[PDB]
């Protein structure tokens, strides 16, 4: 409709949230997509998309994204007439549903698509679409709400992450250990073949001295400063194939 | 003479140890020494040297070093012909000195070579050349002595470093900060275009908690443990040209 808030549609009360603008990223989105079987039509899905919304819920274990690009009914209807496992239904008002195991799909005006996909306690599509009427308000950093204002000026990846700890032990790998860690940003600008990133991390009761903050400097080779309970990672880069391999675990 | 050690040479009392075998280590060397207009003399020398035997003084700011090979007369009269900045003496005993702004060099007898260079209280040649009939008795860590004993056996690299504090602030680079450490031992051994190294530290009042471990093992990619006050690094790698670079800041 006229105003459709994107975040608003994905909902609140999310874990993580992720705005991704194609433009800029297709050469990283390229190496993500190398390694499956469907990769001649993804392409032709992001030559169609230009910036995906997302949001993680831990707890029902899905994923909702919205999709902001050009999605004519003949082009869905091609894409699912050449797809294994998917089926589709029209409903009351013409729209159509397309349902998998775990995935969900609707386009629902040809300017945008929502997905939602994940364990059987994933929202069902018809309560997320009440969203394009009735938007949810979620709470976002000000540079998150930046990057996703007047899609189409930012190439910037925006990541908000509620619990930071979770995310640190994760990728960095010792998923025993608990940090009390609070909220993670994380801002990624492609440059040359590889990425541009900067990192504020809430620290809580956890204490960071010198020692510690000097090493991470080195295992990251950026610059890092402590503004009270914020640690912030700047100037640091990420080869773009590195950061395909780190993406690909998920 | 018959029984000629080395390291009572060099002299006992030094601040850093070293033994370098060429065997196993001609394309560390050939990295080093690309770096220099009298490269050709240099490879020269080498292909005659089996190994060096190196002592550090910071009192007296000098390096002595004692090299096993061979240096026939003819030899060392070509280098000596072909350079600048060199003069000669022959001793009482027919033993030629060869003698630069900082630099002092003799050849004893056709198998070995005693070098000084460094400050103007670097110590004198003949006071050097009578610890081959009263050799120091320097006392080295075991495996020191392993490599440097039946020279042809080793193709280690073995570095002992009185203070190893001095050494990590140096490498690593906060030349301001002090840290109360021990002993440094490091032993490199060349594996492919990479070096296969070993570190032991001894850590005296210092303190090193597992988060500290942790990142350490992760800016160097190698295993970490402490015995006592012993900090252990094992299994790490560095590349023949990173090494090669670090050697030439010197």
């Amino acid at each position: 409709k006229a105003s459709v808030d994107p975040l608003g549609v994905v909902g609140s009360g999310a874990d993580v949230y992720l705005y991704f603008p194609v433009a800029g990223n297709e050469n990283l989105i390229s190496r993500i997509i190398e390694n499956h079987e469907s990769k001649a039509d993804i392409k032709k899905i992001v030559d169609r998309t230009t910036a995906v919304y997302g949001a993680f819920f831990a707890r029902s274990k899905e994923f909702r994204l919205f999709g902001s690009g050009s999605y004519p009914y003949a082009f869905t209807n091609l894409i699912f007439s050449r797809s294994d496992g998917w089926a589709s239904t029209k409903t009351e008002h013409g729209i159509t549903y397309y349902e998998s195991e775990h995935t969900d799909v609707s386009i629902p005006a040809p300017h945008f698509s929502c997905v939602i996909f994940g364990s059987s306690k994933r929202e069902r599509m018809s309560k997320m679409l009440s969203r394009l009427v009735n938007p949810d308000r979620p709470q976002l950093p000000p540079r998150f709400e930046k990057e996703c204002t007047s899609e189409g000026t930012s190439q910037t990846v925006a990541l908000y992450i509620k619990n930071g700890g979770h995310f640190i032990t994760k990728l960095l790998n010792f998923p025993q250990l608990n940090l009390p860690l609070g909220a993670m940003e994380l801002y990624l600008t492609a440059r040359r073949n590889e990425y541009l990133y900067t990192l504020s991390l809430q620290l809580g009761n956890a204490k960071i001295n010198f020692p510690i903050q000097f090493l991470i400097s080195r295992v990251l080779n950026a610059h890092i400063h402590v503004e009270g309970d914020r640690l912030i990672i700047e100037d640091g880069t990420i080869s773009a194939e590195r950061l395909a391999s780190v993406i690909s675990s998920l």
